[PDB]
């Protein structure tokens, strides 16, 4: 018997795949989490326990960026070793592909919450390879499931690549992504390089988004606004054509916002 509802915070949520809890906590009915130092415990009462006694009301390491009550936290595999290995025993309920959970040392861990007066309350995440061979600028991301298709996941997608413009480098997402991560990121992807284009080569839109050129290539492939020519992909679109694509819904809800000015980061 493996977990298959947990309650954290306020939620109750239903498992979607197996985590490799402990064997004694899978049995229970229900896992009970505290959604600030991520512990999980078997009972009600243990939780309740918990709840009085428990001190932290927002996550370890150190607040990378906060504008208004929105909060990213950025947390080393190594410094906080049992609360990453929880966080990724915690995500491995909602993403199918995800292999690694208490191996966290060679990763960095960015938590976002929303702040209210009682605490910064955890919506998801996003694990990222402290040396990555493969460019990956993202390893796993996850939105906690009551947060979905609510705007966090953009959030948390264009803090990935601003990161990346802080390194100077450009990156893409560990494959393969779930159902929902590919279609926000096809999104994401088709949002920023229009905007870009109604604001080039493709070498100039990667160095301007940290979008890697494959990416932007596969995107505009889809936008149907590229040409080939002599074993060359050519960006061929008018401003026209890019401001009827941008009208399309699917971009219309206002984003919350990336703001530079609130990153507090230096590439290591
Ligand atoms: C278990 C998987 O967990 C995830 C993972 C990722 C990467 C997610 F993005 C999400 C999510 O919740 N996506 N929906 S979204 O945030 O509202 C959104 C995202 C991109 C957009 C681009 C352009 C316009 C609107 C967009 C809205 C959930
Ligand atoms: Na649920
Ligand atoms: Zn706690």
């Amino acid at each position: 018997k493996y977990v298959d509802k947990i309650h954290i915070g306020n939620y109750e949520i239903d498992a979607w795949y197996f985590s490799p809890f402990p064997e004694d906590y899978g049995k229970q009915p229900k896992l009970w989490l505290c959604e600030y130092c991520l512990k999980y415990m078997k009972y009600e009462k243990s939780y309740r326990f918990h709840l009085g006694q428990c001190q932290w009301r927002q996550p370890p390491g150190k607040e990378i960026y906060r504008k208004s009550n929105i909060s990213v936290h950025e947390v080393d595999g190594k410094d906080h070793k049992i609360y990453c290995q929880n966080l990724c025993l915690l995500a491995k309920l909602f993403l199918d592909h995800k292999t690694l959970y208490f191996d966290v040392e060679p990763f960095v861990f960015y938590i976002l919450t929303e702040v209210d007066r009682q605490g910064a309350h955890i919506v998801g995440y996003f694990s990222k390879e402290k040396e990555s061979p493969d460019g990956n600028n993202v390893s796993c991301i996850m939105i906690l499931p009551p947060y979905q298709r609510r705007g966090y996941g953009r959030f948390l997608i264009a803090f990935s690549y601003e990161l990346s413009k802080l390194e100077s480098t450009v990156g893409s997402p560990e494959k393969p992504l779930s159902d929902l991560g590919k279609l926000s990121y096809r999104s994401y992807w088709s949002s920023v390089l229009l905007e870009n284009l109604r604001d080039l080569s493709i070498k100039d839109l990667s160095q301007m988004t940290s979008i890697t050129q494959n990416d932007i290539i596969s995107t505009l492939q889809s936008l149907n606004m590229v040409k080939y020519w002599k074993g060359q992909h050519v960006i061929c679109v008018t401003p026209k054509l890019v401001e009827e694509h941008l009208k399309s819904a699917q971009y219309k809800k206002p984003p919350i916002t990336v703001d530079s000015v609130c990153l507090k980061w230096a590439p290591p």
